[PDB]
């Protein structure tokens, strides 16, 4: 059908260590919110972890986007994988969030991807975090619960989140989800577990602010994914960063290719509902005429033509992680070629250290230049993560664009 705007729109999502309950919580949110609002369509566990490879491996691999709303706001929710091998997908998901829900298992406490997701969330600009302490149905001991909360708050403090202030909601994603399956009409106040999900919804409503967005600046949408719709054509998905897009607009596909390509937008949808106009903050699919899925990819940006010049060379201020933060034990030299993550973009780059700086060590704050092997939409003040060999090794911010 058609998308009707009645409420402010905010993008949230789920992050946290593997198996702590992100997807189960995402499902419970749709069911719980749907009882109050009939515009919410429910999403089961298997509707979210739907890919054959997810069924095969028993984990989330792809980000999934689901929709729900409260009385206050409309939400698009990006559910990210927790497995260490799918961090790149999680980063692309977090790059779309105005706030993240950090899921931590009460039975396990914070674990290495609890830390890594918090760190990475910051580096793609997630401005606020709410915590859901999950699986409390498995933990009798009140003292362990208090310890887990304390550990999570302190961990958040380590990455410059206000850990002492974030809401920490204690519940069971699974028992809420079970109650909603048995009674899909279960309303607030009727059930203990469902009410914890309402506590989460209230915290999301009130603690994660609606961002200040600019719809007057040139259209810019980082591409998070691309697929072929049988019948329609190639669709590029993403959160619109600024400006607006309408069907009929010419856009440029910028980055990751030798040259920029122009095409015409032939459709705009949010959660499979047609948008008259996509605006900053919307989580959309943009149908692109005359390009295949081999001609658009994650990490490119769609932009008002001529508004963005992609770049390959920049100076950066970089913090290199210590080993206890999951970084490398050893340093690196000029010529080090790790991966750089900017918003939804993942690209290999060459580190070139100043003359006289021959080695950078874990724990170092340092400045150097990077040469990307492919051009990428970049700008001064843009935060990024550095990863190599399947581990996060650094966090940086672009200081100067050289080329
Ligand atoms: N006891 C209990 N088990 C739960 C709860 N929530 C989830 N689980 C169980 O925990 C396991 C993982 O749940 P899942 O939602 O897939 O976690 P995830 O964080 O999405 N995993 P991934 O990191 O791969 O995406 C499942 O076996 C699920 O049934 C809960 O509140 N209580
Ligand atoms: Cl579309
Ligand atoms: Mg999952
Ligand atoms: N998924």
């Amino acid at each position: 059908g058609e998308f009707v705007r009645t409420k402010p729109h905010v993008n949230v999502g789920t992050i946290g260590h593997v198996d702590h309950g992100k997807t189960t919580l995402t499902a419970a949110l749709t069911y719980v919110a749907a009882a109050e609002n009939p515009n919410v369509e429910v999403k089961d566990y298997g509707d979210i972890d739907k890919a054959p490879e997810e069924r095969a491996r028993g984990i989330t691999i792809n980000t999934a986007h689901v929709e729900y709303e409260t009385a206050k706001r409309h939400y698009s929710h990006v559910d990210c994988p927790g497995h260490a091998d799918y961090i790149k997908n999680m980063i692309t998901g977090a790059a779309q969030m105005d706030g993240a829900i950090l899921v931590v298992s009460a039975a396990d406490g914070p674990m290495p991807q609890t830390r890594e997701h918090i760190l990475l969330a910051r580096q793609v600009g997630v401005p606020y975090i709410v915590v859901f302490m999950n699986k409390v149905d498995m933990v009798d001991d009140p003292e362990l619960l208090d310890l887990v909360e304390m550990e999570v708050r302190d961990l958040l403090n380590q990455y410059e989140f206000p850990g002492d202030e974030v809401p920490v909601i204690r519940g069971s994603a699974l028992l809420a989800l079970e109650q909603m399956h048995r009674n899909p009409k279960t309303r607030r106040g009727e059930n203990e577990w469902v009410d914890k999900i309402w506590e989460l919804l209230d915290a999301i409503d009130e603690y994660i602010p609606t961002p200040v967005r600019d719809v007057d600046k040139p259209f810019l949408m980082p591409v998070e994914d691309v697929f072929t719709i049988t019948g329609r054509g190639t669709v590029a998905t993403g959160r619109i960063e600024r400006g607006k897009v309408k069907v009929g607009d010419e856009v440029e596909i910028v980055g990751l290719a030798p040259e920029t390509r122009k095409t015409v937008v032939t459709g705009v949808e949010m959660h499979r509902k047609t948008l008259q106009e996509g605006i900053a903050g919307d989580n959309v699919g943009v149908l692109l005429r005359g390009v295949s899925r081999e001609e658009v990819e994650r990490g490119q940006v769609l932009a008002k033509p001529g508004s963005i010049t992609p770049h390959t060379k920049f100076e950066a201020s970089v913090y290199v992680l210590k080993k206890e933060e999951g970084g490398r034990h050893t340093g690196f030299f000029s010529g080090y070629r790790p991966q750089f993550y900017f918003r939804t973009t993942d690209v290999t780059g060459v580190v070139q250290l100043p003359p006289g700086v021959e080695m950078v060590m874990p724990g170092d704050n340092v400045t150097f230049t990077v040469e990307l092997i492919k051009p990428v939409a970049l700008e001064e003040g843009l935060r990024f993560a550095i990863r190599e060999g399947g581990r996060t090794v650094g966090a940086g911010v672009v200081t100067k664009i050289l080329e």
